[PDB]
DNA sequence: AGAGTCATAGTTACTCCCGCCGTTTACCCGCGCTTG
DNA sequence: CAAGCGCGGGTAAACGGCGGGAGTAACTATGAC
RNA sequence: GUAGAUCAGCUGAUCCAAUUUCGCCGGCCGGCGAUGAAA
């Protein structure tokens, strides 16, 4: 009977019919539970409006009732005879009469700075003064933008290609020169407002301790005046506290260091238009430095708003997003209104008055010097825009708050004080018994109200205070997010109909199914589900891309993954989703690498001291990070933080994480946190293939060569040492995995050994490679030399000494101040432990004597103890051996640098052995 | 030295019906100011 | 001074929120084969 | 024909290879600056 209109199901029962219709037909449903509105509750902040308009009404005049009450509030939406009603509640009365009391109220620091200056100035003045091509010249353009900003070669590569930028010069400065030009017209701000708002140790002389605390990210490309970090790091501390004393005491910056070139960066990684950028500004290094130290101050004198937790000592993006989550969900649950307004200012940095900023700073508290100091700055400022390779014009700027710089978001930060204290005290969403209200990131509020009247005025406050400071909301991406819930029938609904304005202006109301996108995170209606992971297509971008493995390799680890990271960790992700993203992750790698597909799964995951290609495995990793971020939160100092870590929706969420992790993990012993480094490394060894790599975790430099000096090998012999490395190498019985059902000739070596065919057999023992073995050990043995020597020792190479039991050849003899060391060198098999192994190596040579004699006398000191023995032991995989290392490193001094590339003398000697069996295979 | 699709249970996000008391406001009833 | 209009007390008859109860379509993990 | 090689039908595509362009100091040859995305 029951049957579906949409569908063409029929269903046994009307509760099937409507469960399935609550599913498969969001939007129409929606729309039908729509709850109609005879005569809906008076909500607390209704009655809050009216008692407090009805008190100043009553000041100014002296009577009031419904008749010009009405034309006191023309949006408030309650009929003539409706208000008259409610005016009769003797509470109602008695806030009104409580708001109507309320209303009865050196030479060479200066010569260096010089130095910097002229060139600086010098380099200014100079300024001033086939597809097979087109794929070269990306390959170029790509390999120099990594080798110096690696985040911006990162961005470009996962995000489209071709420059990036794909609108030239023109379309920006026709677009963007007009509005940094205009000078704004804030009239400034209302006295009430600065009333509501009322609800010395800066500019002090910079010392050396303070300076030294202050961190610098020295990892920074220069501006416009050509001073790299470099030489600025190179500046002792104490002379750059004299310049900048003595820059507070003039209150001012040297002209040309303040010039700033502007560049572009898209909020979305399609821009449609010139207007989704960023017009950024980079500033002069030293001034970035100087005013670090200020911002820090500030941070510390004057701290903001509760409800601001942008740029502070705290992960402002996951609280905001995690308490908007619990709003939401709490909504859903209780069937309780709340309007989510998300409202974003387009060019919210450059539309703020500088009149309007300044006066702020004199009112606000800070001295009369660094405002003065904040004016004189910006009224001389001016700026360069050049987008590729375009000094154009220059600009004189208008609006202030130079997007870059360490002030600018502090101060704006009062800007978004004052506008956060106009607000009504009394707006907002009562979650678990605390009333949040507004939810602000750096410019992006998120405004929240329980009632429609109480929305509309918060909107119509937070625009005309902004218009008094000279901002304008943008009506492209703000939108309202209204839930009515229905009463006498349970049930959750959205408003689609537009009802919102921002000065006249209609607002975009959001409806069930729409996607909006807060802080880079996808967001739904019904709240965080999930995010569309569009993976593939940036593997394809990261592939398709000019960069050789290893390149491909470090952005797949260090800035893809994060990339996702928060929108997994603030979404809603089944661990099935999980592992078919980490499944695409490692065919995609082993794509890359060409890698089979039998090898282990925890090599990709291990971390790099355990072997591993550290590439992060997003199923255990995710959890591991969403437990580890939201175990604070109940310790926040927030208090609607606290109060939103007491949603069942967060608890759930942290439970399955915990389970999540709990199953991905080992206990750690020394901190008893658990880990998932730990997982990967009990599997990796655990495995065949890389039992022989467990000696790897207690020589952290045995892989140096994966991630730090990555760049000094090329692309094919890197593939080549993570083929040999995980034993890739497609051997006889290596190839047999599952058709072992053939003879011996299945697994019988092909040179004739008559031996089993192991890729150790092939890479040691059998007599073929014989000689590559030979040439290995001779290469090894000259590179230890050379650096042993470039350690101020004396070299014999290979002493032919004939001893008493017979024919004996040491690697190499060493001699210095009387002092000597045997020092052997050879390669091992993994399968047994490295130290014993170097044990048995030196005990027919340190524990011989007669040879030790000889030696001595050799080199000419008597005494037999100046002579050591030592063996350089590596195993034929790489991996080196602890007790050898501290050996070398101490007995000998040996800077490690030289150390690191043992183990590629040894991957590389390996594999040329491997294709020289193979190439005379015959 | 391998990389199971598939059967079944658990679960989550809902559904709907019935009934309960509390809440809101369209009528109704006047009084005071204005105009004929 | 009387009729009319705007300003004010009262009433009850439906809305509205929530409790209680009885199910299920569409995923999402494994326990075992 | 490709910086080189390879597979295709002088053109295309893949690679384990692939530093483009402008200005300069200079003698097709050497060197320099740009070709730098926030906190
Ligand atoms: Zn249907
Ligand atoms: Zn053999």
């Amino acid at each position: 009977g029951w049957t579906c209109q949409f569908c063409e199901r029929t269903f046994s029962t009307n509760r099937g019919l409507g469960v399935h219709k609550r599913r498969a037909h969001p939007v129409e449903t929606n729309t039908d539970a729509a709850p109609m509105m005879v005569k809906r509750r008076w909500h607390g902040e209704e009655i809050d409006l009216l008692a407090r308009t009805e008190a100043r009404l009553l000041a100014e005049r002296g009577q009031c009732s419904g008749g010009d009450l009405f034309g006191a509030l023309p949006g408030f939406g309650r009929t003539l005879e409706a208000i008259k009603g409610q005016r009769r509640r003797e509470p109602y009365r008695a806030l009104v009469q409580a708001h109507l009391a309320r209303f009865g109220s050196s030479p060479d620091a200066a010569r260096v700075l010089s130095e910097l200056l002229e060139g600086a100035g010098r380099r200014r003045a100079c300024r001033a003064m086939t597809s097979r091509q087109k794929r070269r010249a990306e390959y170029a353009r790509v390999q120099e933008l990594y080798k110096k900003c690696r985040s911006r070669a990162a961005a470009e590569v996962i995000d489209g290609a071709c420059g990036g930028v794909g609108h030239s010069l023109e379309e920006m400065e026709t677009y963007w020169r007009p509005i940094l030009e205009r000078v704004s017209d804030a009239p400034g701000p209302t006295p009430e407002a600065l009333h509501a708002l009322g609800r010395t140790q800066l500019w002090k002389p910079i010392s050396v301790e303070e300076i030294k605390a202050s961190r610098f990210d020295w990892r920074t490309s220069p501006g416009p005046d050509g001073i790299r970090s470099g030489q600025w790091r190179a500046v002792p501390v104490h002379l750059k506290a004299e310049m900048f004393n003595a820059w507070m005491a003039r209150g001012e910056i040297p002209e040309i260091l303040r010039q700033c070139r502007t560049v572009f960066v898209p909020k979305v990684e399609r821009p449609g238009g010139p207007g989704e950028y960023r017009p950024i500004s980079i500033a002069s290094i030293p001034l970035r430095h100087f005013h670090s130290i200020l911002a820090r101050r500030l941070l510390a004198c004057c701290p903001p708003d509760a409800r601001q937790r942008g740029f502070i000592c705290a992960d402002g993006t996951l609280e905001n997003s995690a308490v908007l989550d619990a709003v939401l969900g709490d909504s859903r649950k209780k069937l309780r209104e709340c309007h989510v307004a998300v409202l974003d200012f387009a060019k919210a940095f450059d539309t703020v008055s500088h009149e309007a900023l300044v006066e702020l700073l004199r009112l606000r508290g800070m001295p009369e010097q660094f405002c003065g100091y904040i004016a004189h700055l910006y009224d001389t400022a001016s700026t360069t825009l050049a987008v590729n390779n375009e000094m154009s014009s220059p600009v004189k700027v208008g609006r202030g708050v130079r997007q870059g710089d360490p002030l600018s978001p502090i101060l704006f930060n009062v800007v978004m004080d004052l506008i956060l204290a106009s607000l009504p005290e009394r707006v907002g969403y009562r979650l678990e018994m605390e009333l949040v209200s507004a939810l602000a990131y750096a410019y992006d509020l998120v405004l929240l109200a329980g009632s429609k009247v109480g929305m509309q005025e918060s909107i119509s406050a937070v625009d005309c205070v902004g218009r008094q400071m000279g901002l304008r909301l943008n009506c492209r991406k703000s939108a309202v997010l209204s839930m009515i819930p229905d009463g006498h029938r349970k049930k959750h609904h959205y408003l689609t109909e537009r009802t919102f304005n921002i000065g006249g202006k209609p607002l975009r109301q959001v409806s069930c199914v729409e996607r909006w996108r807060y802080l880079g995170v996808d967001f739904e209606a019904s709240g965080c589900v999930t995010l569309e992971h569009s993976i593939s297509s940036a593997l394809n971008n990261i592939s398709r891309a000019p960069l050789k493995p290893q390149q491909r390799l470090e952005i797949l680890r260090a800035h893809l993954i994060p990339r996702f990271q928060h929108g997994f960790v603030l979404g809603n992700i089944s661990d099935d989703r999980l592992r078919m993203l980490d499944v695409q992750i490692r065919k995609a790698v082993g794509q890359w690498l060409r890698l089979p597909a039998d090898v282990p799964k925890a090599y990709y995951h291990a971390a790099v001291q355990d072997g591993g290609l550290a590439i992060p495995s997003v199923r255990a990793t995710i959890p591991d990070l969403i437990v580890r971020r939201f175990g604070g939160l109940d310790s926040s100092p927030w208090s609607v933080a606290r109060a939103a870590a007491k949603s069942d929706k967060i608890r759930k969420k942290l439970r399955w994480a915990w389970k999540q992790l709990r199953r991905f993990s080992r206990v750690d012993s020394t901190t008893q946190r658990p880990s998932v480094r730990l997982f990967w490394r009990e599997h990796l060894h655990a495995s065949v293939d890389g039992r022989e790599l467990r000696e790897s975790t207690r020589t952290p430099t045995s892989t140096k060569w994966i991630r730090e000096r990555c760049a000094q090998i090329t692309g094919r012999d890197f593939v080549q040492f993570v083929h040999t490395h995980i034993n890739a190498l497609p051997s006889r019985i290596r190839g047999s995995r599952g058709r072992r059902g053939g003879g011996e000739s299945s697994l019988t070596c092909r040179a004739g050994c008559k031996v089993r065919e192991t890729t150790a057999h092939i890479l040691q023992q059998c007599h073929r490679t014989h000689g590559g073995r030979i040439l290995r050990h001779n290469k090894i043995v000259s590179f230890v030399a050379k650096a042993m020597e470039e350690n101020k020792w004396t070299v014999e190479l290979e002493p032919r000494l004939r001893t008493s039991v017979g024919l004996r050849k040491p690697a190499i003899i060493a001699s210095r101040d009387g002092v000597g060391v045997i020092v052997d060198v050879q390669v091992v098999s993994g399968q047994r432990s490295l130290d014993e192994l170097h044990r048995e190596k030196r005990n027919k040579y340190g524990n011989h004597g007669e040879l030790v004699e000889l030696v001595a006398g050799r080199l000419g000191l008597p005494k037999a103890e100046c002579v050591r023995a030592t063996s350089c032991t590596i195993s034929w995989r790489g991996v080196w051996s602890l007790t050898s290392y501290k050996e070398l490193r101490s007995i000998i001094g040996l800077r490690e640098p030289t150390l690191q590339i043992v183990p590629i003398l040894a991957l590389r000697g390996s594999h040329m052995n491997w294709t020289r069996f193979n190439q005379m295979t015959s």
